[PDB]
């Protein structure tokens, strides 16, 4: 019987972390499960006024040249794994708008690395290698473009127009390799060995899921059998068909129809491709892929071992670890629970009903996610279905509507809907982790790589950031270094010339957890947060003569209103 | 009382939350405490394009160059002392602005940078006869002019000002120079009086200086006297601003016609009008008290019928350590946050008044522990004469261990408290991001929203005007207008297709894309993202939205609809083709 408690009362704690995509708003959100309350927002592709992400020197360093963009469009959050289990080190997420992948460090809950994927447009599908650990982040570029894209050729049917499958080194956040494919890439997942990955493709009665022999790709890179594109040193391999001949790197498995979701069962047996236009899912037996690539099978369709008929508009699939799959039906507006091995037997002709239950959801579900579903520890406790049209499920709030993320108890034989959670800007997908899988820092380490370049800059100025309160003058450049301890800035006044470029570096030397300080320069567009033992810095030009106040934004003390300072700007 | 809202049940109240240091406004359902919408205001929102679109940057004016805000005080317009659901207003302390949100479309529709001031903090609205004025405090003392020759806060031309904004036009109405500084503010239930707390009567810049005086004050404004002087032309102007400026400073101990200074301890903070209209209540902060100013004694005070400004104080209850803010249940009780003691204290106002007259009576009814260090608190409808005494939200600054650990930056703790009975009851801990200062609640039936835009909505009326000069009918046209190195693309959109699915420009062209969502079904929103150009916006049904960007990269560049709108949403795409600069006339 499904009967878990969903109420988390005052003083009680949630059981799981939920990491929500921020959708078209560009951030990552940390929720508590089952309360579904948002505990934290992690800025990634958005500019965050509160913490200064996008404004501070540390954040703009991480974003690189892409710091010039104020937008992102993220969909697919995933947590790094060791031996097919979450290891709590990193979260990765895509940006479809400006073609990026970001890495979030789960000990500090901040984006610490970001890469613009070269020579592609629109990073959409994204998932992680599971075994032996997350060595690679796999990322789909959705849209076919010319190569080179220099304006001579616009023809998408040209022999050099294509998109590519992308592998990023998870630990260094540099590109590992790219594989040219036929068609457009949609979603992707990986197996439980490290040898294989797979992606649904459209555009090309039948499209396909393309399967990658990552071992074969790696071997070619080690031997130097690759090309490069443009000014990127990324190894590029050709996984397209040539005159009907297969690459060593890819096999194309025909699947109906404009397939969408591409999900690996937690027992490692199947890549399950959701049918979308076809009221089916297609089940690819991962154990038959070695024979496929070895040329031992008569037809790529022979790796298909199941094609259950589920209902109208299957989009995504998740797993309870008990042998059931759960699939969103976008048109029927349902989650369907079905037994995978019974579907496999049905495909062989046995009369057996693999469908267990259909639960109405509200309305038009897209992604769905069961707790630990991407790991061999899938625990079958909670399911979230992320529905696009909330209609009358919440109070009206004008022409824009919230997404409806519905929490469903799957611990028993029958799915039970227990909570409707409204969300902003269409998160699309989420991922859950056990409380004990996530370990966070209470206070920053003074050696943290997040602000190590700022420590380096201070070193060149002869500054001990833990103690110093000093103003360095360097032509028209002014570098203010200060400590802060509630309720006082360590430098409470400084004077500059109009036009000077001012950098303010603040080190919070409070040692009590949770005592954040802020720094805002009034009417200059300057804002940032500094947590205990963090160093943060921000650069702006003092283009206005006169007295200009700065203040601590984050309530830190009974005397917070009075934690202020003055920048005095002498006229030109 | 219904505390938990099940699937298919609806919340009973709207909550409008300050976005804190993040710069937006949030719409919550109460009592579920779930977030139903984010309304971008001072922040740049990737999802809707606020801060990127031409419509939003036009509303922000020159301040569109700032990517940050710091907002604290959301309040809803009123008619005869009750919410009328028309507008919400909120401050920006970071870049000295006031913004207006239209509650029918749930969008910021007007914004103003307040002239000749720094840091708009306290903000509240006239209640009676209606919200004609938005009252806003500028917190920091600055030189006038602030041209860099004088930096001294003690100079006779160094001061801050109280600001009144015309709520309907969102232009400045007047400003009143005050002594000291300004913290929080509220208005009475007659229209004559407003009041503000001051913590820097010392006009200092160091912590010790700002704490020296035993008493600062709440400054009371005679708005009738201010309006009379404006109509008589008895005012000045500062800089290039035409705003009437009135001098509310004391001159050698002589009061101005516009202000009275009521001594109040000490660095007081909250300034709250009781729902029965009897009191301005100032929270003592460094003093363990609140001071109760009797509004019905203010006409006598301005008429010289009182010898001491302290004579308008009729209560000063001792409550606890660090009183910051007070709210009201409409049953005669006040509720005050104690920041240091970390509690909400319930007390009877009329019994506190009798205690001030010497009658020993225990006006304190209950102290409820909160978690931890509460700042603002708000009871449902507390700002109106309909204060209903049902829900109370206390907004605490340090959540410590009340939620799962999330790293060095913690959420804040907004705690929902049942006050419908004699005993305050803590029912829900709500984590929030970026420290919302205050919130405001309204009954479900006090808010009326549109599901479909009107084609003449002023929000995009300037875009309609621009289209007309190109001979465009936005409801039907799919056209590419060329004008030198500018390209103006106009298209309708109807799921799952953009009306213009490709267009060609020259490298360096300045491209404006204007999209009119001609779907007429509720909640079919479209998006528009140009890949790798930093371009993103939303277009809701019957809205026109536009965005301008430079086509700085040659080659083919995809654009796509970001908001899921249709089963074939992934087909709602298009292509911009950019011919290379070397194939066109060369400039430098
Ligand atoms: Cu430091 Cu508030
Ligand atoms: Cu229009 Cu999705
Ligand atoms: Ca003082
Ligand atoms: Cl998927
Ligand atoms: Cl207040
Ligand atoms: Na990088
Ligand atoms: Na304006
Ligand atoms: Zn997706
Ligand atoms: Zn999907
Ligand atoms: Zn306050």
């Amino acid at each position: 019987e499904s009967k878990q408690k969903i109420h988390v009362g005052p003083g009680e704690l949630d059981d799981y972390y939920g990491f929500w995509s921020g959708g078209h708003q560009g951030e990552v959100r940390v929720l508590g499960v089952p309360s579904m309350r948002e505990l934290m927002r992690i800025p990634v592709f958005n500019v965050d006024s509160a913490t200064g992400w996008g404004l501070t020197n540390e954040s703009r360093h991480i974003m690189g040249d892409s710091a010039k963009f104020l937008n992102g469009d993220c969909h697919h959050p995933h947590i790094s794994m060791t031996d097919g289990k979450y290891d709590g080190k990193y979260l990765f997420i895509n940006d479809k708008a400006n073609s990026r992948v970001a890495r979030i460090r789960l000990d500090i809950m901040k984006c610490d690395k970001m890469i613009t994927v070269p020579n592609v447009q629109a990073i959409h599908g994204l998932r992680l290698q599971k075994v032996p650990h997350t060595k690679y982040v796999f990322a789909n570029a959705e849209f076919i473009i010319p190569h080179p894209n220099d304006g001579k050729v616009f023809d998408l049917q040209d022999e050099n127009s294509y998109t590519m499958y992308n592998a990023i080194d998870a630990e260094t956040m540099e590109m590992a390799f790219q594989v040219i494919v036929d068609g457009n890439l949609d979603n992707t997942d990986a197996d439980y060995t490290g040898r294989f990955a797979a992606a649904t493709c459209y555009n090309s009665e039948r499209d396909w899921v393309v399967v990658f022999d990552i071992h074969a790709v790696e071997a070619a890179v080690k031997a130097g059998d690759f090309i490069t594109l443009g000014d990127s040193k990324t190894p590029v391999l050709d996984g397209r068909k040539k005159d009907g001949k297969d690459s060593k790197f890819t096999r194309y498995v025909p699947v109906p129809k404009n397939p969408h979701g591409c999900n690996t069962s937690s027992d490692g047996k199947y890549f399950i491709a959701a049918g979308k236009l076809s009221p089916t899912c297609s089940m690819i037996a991962i154990d038959k892929l070695p024979d496929l690539f070895a040329g031992k099978l008569a037809d790529p369709r022979d790796v298909i071992v199941g094609e259950p008929e589920l209902g109208l508009g299957p989009l995504h699939t998740t797993f309870d670890g008990r042998g059931n799959a759960y699939t969103t039906l976008f048109i029927d507006s349902q989650v369907v629970k079905w037994n995978m091995e019974e579907a496999v037997r049905a495909y062989k002709g046995e009369k057996v009903n693999y469908i267990k239950q259909k639960l109405d959801v509200h309305y038009q579900p897209g992604h769905l996610h069961a707790s630990l579903c991407e790991t061999n520890e899938a625990d079958g406790k909670w399911l979230v279905a992320l529905s696009k049209f909330s209609k009358d499920r919440f109070l009206p709030v004008g022409p824009l509507h919230p997404e409806n993320d519905q929490l469903i108890d799957i611990s028993g034989d029958e799915m039970k809907l227990v909570h409707d959670g409204p969300t902003f800007a269409e998160p699309a997908d989420c991922i859950m982790a056990r409380r004990d899988q996530i370990k966070t820092k209470k206070i920053w380490d003074r050696n943290d790589p997040f602000f190590a370049p700022t420590v380096e800059m201070a070193k060149k100025d002869g500054i001990n950031l833990d103690t110093d309160n000093k103003v360095i003058r360097d032509g028209n450049k002014v570098r203010v270094y200060m400590t802060s301890m509630a309720p006082a800035f360590g430098v409470q006044e400084f004077t500059v010339k109009q036009g000077d470029e001012v950098t303010v570096t603040i080190t919070n030397i409070d040692q009590i957890e949770d005592v954040s300080h802020g720094f805002v320069v009034v009417n200059h567009g300057v804002s940032m947060e500094i947590s205990p033992q963090q160093t943060s810095s921000i650069t702006f030009v003092a283009d206005k003569p006169g007295l200009h106040w700065y203040y601590c934004s984050w309530f830190c003390h009974a005397l917070h209103m009075e934690m202020v300072g003055r920048m005095m700007v002498e006229p030109a």
